[PDB]
DNA sequence: ATGTATACAT
DNA sequence: ATGTATACAT
């Protein structure tokens, strides 16, 4: 973005993303011009849309704060995506999916799976991230619906409330690793039940996926809590 | 009592009256000429109308007034369903503090006041401002803060509200008789969150939103063209 | 049409 | 510390 408002934007963003800017953390408008060499006008407008984006709060009584999120956030933030994951499965399996649609997200399970190897380490990160994002956007669309496309890109643009989170390429942790095999094998199973109309099933088990997220965090709260901060889209996690 | 403040408040109303229609660009310029405001409250009412998802943001710059069709009435229901649901299923499995359960139990119990002997006998005027705070006590009792906003943000649209389709902002026959079954979902909601059995929170929280989608499918059917004279509907584009 | 800096107000 | 109007820039 080659307007001051735009860079401030971008900025900003990578800033509260990194952990440089806490969650909690007020943004004054002469403080943050003075940080990015600008006037308090373009400050504003990113201080405005980063608001839209949900990585800051207005304050009752003026001013910005950086939205703070602890532990209990990043698992309710999980939790929404699930929901809404399985929402857009839910009503892809209930009023139906174009011929075409149905195809193109089976061509991406089939290739996910190629991802997987003879032994249980054996996965490809990089070609698993790329693919898994592809299904997850497939996946929000499928049903043919706006609103709901909409709705879960929203809950799935928080960084660590992302499907491409808790992955082996963002961060190489043997738990991250191992927990691909699982996940795919709900990709499969979401497919099929969107196919067969099975939409308490797609449902469930749309939901059920969000939960390998989950259950890595719970891992590294657990077993490493200082490599969280070390792990992209978890920099910012307060707790 | 803030210029911004009060352009968020007199744009919200020419956007849900259909004054501002759907697809409409909003200059800045023009917005403050039509407000009698400069440009900087201007922005700040296109932020938070953005925010509230009232409006656009286009990608070359500027806002739209965002267009809302009937797919996008049944759509945002069905979102307003799942959201309670899970605001529902997560206090049954985490637990509720006494007092939230206290407040909630008070919220049904004013309601089942609002009902007289004849199936027509309902206060409709009662019913939506109580109706009201039960929706709110319900996004935030498991005390989730991140619940509680996502819930609430899927209620902000005027169709999507839990309040849409009562008889108080349309007096229709089967608006008025579908509130006694909403009543008996609102006292199982509670009952299921107590017992702590989530399916059911969620399932009956789910089922509560569809009153709302059923009186919408009554009135395409029966009064088709009855539908922009409801509150809440002026806006769509359909 | 919008971006940008700034004076002046509470 | 920010709400607000406005001149001037892009
Ligand atoms: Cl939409
Ligand atoms: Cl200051
Ligand atoms: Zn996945
Ligand atoms: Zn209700």
């Amino acid at each position: 973005a080659a307007t001051h408002g735009g860079r401030a934007v971008i900025e900003l963003r990578e800033k509260i993303l990194s952990g440089e800017l806490p969650g909690g953390m007020r943004l004054f408008e002469v403080s943050t011009a003075e940080l990015l060499d600008i006037s308090r006008t373009p400050v504003r407008e990113a201080l405005s849309r980063l608001t839209e984006e949900g990585l800051l709060n207005r304050l009752p009584g003026g001013g910005f704060v950086v939205r703070r999120f602890g532990f209990a956030d990043v698992v309710d933030a999980i939790e929404v995506r699930g929901v809404m994951e399985g929402t857009a499965a839910r009503l892809a399996a209930e009023r139906g999916v174009s011929k075409v649609a149905l195809e193109e997200i089976d061509a991406t399970v089939q290739q996910l799976d190629l991802c997987f190897g003879d032994r249980v380490d054996d996965v490809d990160f990089d070609g698993y991230a790329a693919l898994n994002r592809i299904f997850h956007h497939q996946l929000a669309a499928l049903c043919g619906s706006e609103m709901i496309r909409r709705e879960v890109e929203r809950a799935s643009s928080l960084p660590f409330a992302s499907p491409s989170a808790f992955l082996p390429d963002k961060a190489n942790i043997g738990a991250f690793r191992r927990s691909l095999r699982g996940a795919q094998e709900q990709h499969k199973a979401i497919v099929a039940a969107i196919v067969a109309r099975e939409g308490a099933r797609a449902e469930a088990v749309a939901r059920e996926h969000s939960r390998t997220a989950r259950t890595n965090l719970e891992y590294m709260i657990r077993e490493a809590p200082e490599l969280i901060a070390q792990v992209p889209g978890l920099a910012l996690i307060s707790d």
